[PDB]
């Protein structure tokens, strides 16, 4: 089923690395509206585009800037990798150009916010409510890794609500305490397992409304999630508890995802029996939460055209 999906997903990702698809559209071809934010290289700006009508963030990178800033081979991989993903629950690279100034790159917009901000403003979700969630970061990280790509640092806001209700993950790093990993702490490296105590976690705070590990210091801290001690709310289903402590395991040899039996370990588990995988990738399962309804200076002469043919 998901295991003949995956290894096409993966045929497709590798026909787009090999061939990566460069320069498709203009910058005149959308309406520049605000400024998000901004990087080193250039700011970051929601723009309409104005064909479709449909919202975008373009980030913008002075070719110059990112030449003095040896952050040539950084750029290109990150954009060659970016064109070439492609799932439902990853914020999507749509268009990417070059003129003779700054390097463009646009993102799919997500107007829905934080899933945080509904998380904070209920309390905490109800366990079916978590569920939902939890599955699409489950087959994200799946995913990911059949890429062999890691997705490491747990950033909840980077986990924004689409039109539809469902995740999009963005700002992903291919290139907080509270959700580190033990492996981290002690220094001893990391791989995809990683990812599965951030799953662990992330679950666990959207369950309870906190993390569960806190404490004043970072040190303290620390040493909460080393000794793998996890208090459970009184409410937590058996079956959560359940999965938890196996996902909240110190023993990086011991840890669901990792064992031999792999991802295969999670979708099966209790807590997960209610979820049709399927159902949930196509998008096609009820989402509990619907949310409620600029100068860019470039030379007349190309700079650096060399560095960046690749783009």
């Amino acid at each position: 089923s998901v295991k003949e999906f995956l290894a096409k997903a993966k045929e497709d990702f590798l026909k787009k690395w090999e061939t990566p698809s460069q320069n498709t559209a203009q910058l005149d071809q959308f309406d520049r509206i605000k400024t998000l934010g901004t990087g080193s290289f250039g700011r970051v700006m929601l723009v309409k585009h104005k064909e479709s009508g449909n919202h975008y963030a373009m980030k913008i990178l002075d070719k110059q800037k990112v030449v003095k800033l040896k952050q040539i081979e950084h750029t290109l991989n990150e954009k060659r990798i970016l064109q070439a993903v492609n799932f439902p629950f990853l914020v999507k690279l749509e268009f990417s150009f070059k003129d003779n100034s700054n390097l463009y790159m646009v993102m799919e917009y997500v107007a829905g916010g934080e899933m945080f901000s509904h998380l904070r403003r209920i309390g905490r979700f109800s366990e079916p409510h978590a569920r939902f969630y939890a599955a699409q970061i489950v087959l994200t990280f799946e995913y990911l890794h059949s890429l062999d790509l890691i997705y490491r640092d747990l950033k909840p806001e980077n986990l924004l609500i689409d039109q539809q209700g469902y995740i999009q993950v963005t700002d992903f790093g291919f290139a907080t305490p509270e959700y580190l990993a033990p492996e981290i702490i002690l220094s001893k490296g990391y791989n995809k397992a990683v990812d599965w105590w951030a799953l662990g976690v992330l679950i666990y705070e959207m369950a309870a409304g906190y993390p569960p590990f806190f404490a004043d210091q970072p040190i303290q801290i620390y040493e909460k999630i080393v000794s793998g001690k996890v208090r459970f709310p009184s409410h937590f289903s058996s079956d959560l508890k359940d999965l938890l402590r196996n996902l909240l395991q110190v023993d990086l040899t011991k840890r669901f995802g990792n064992l031999k039996n792999g991802v295969n370990d999670i979708k099966n588990h209790k807590w997960f029996a209610t979820t049709d995988w399927i159902a949930i990738y196509q998008r096609k399962v009820e989402a509990p939460f619907i949310p409620k309804f600029e100068e860019i200076r470039v030379s007349i002469n190309e700079k650096c055209g060399k560095e960046f043919t690749e783009f």
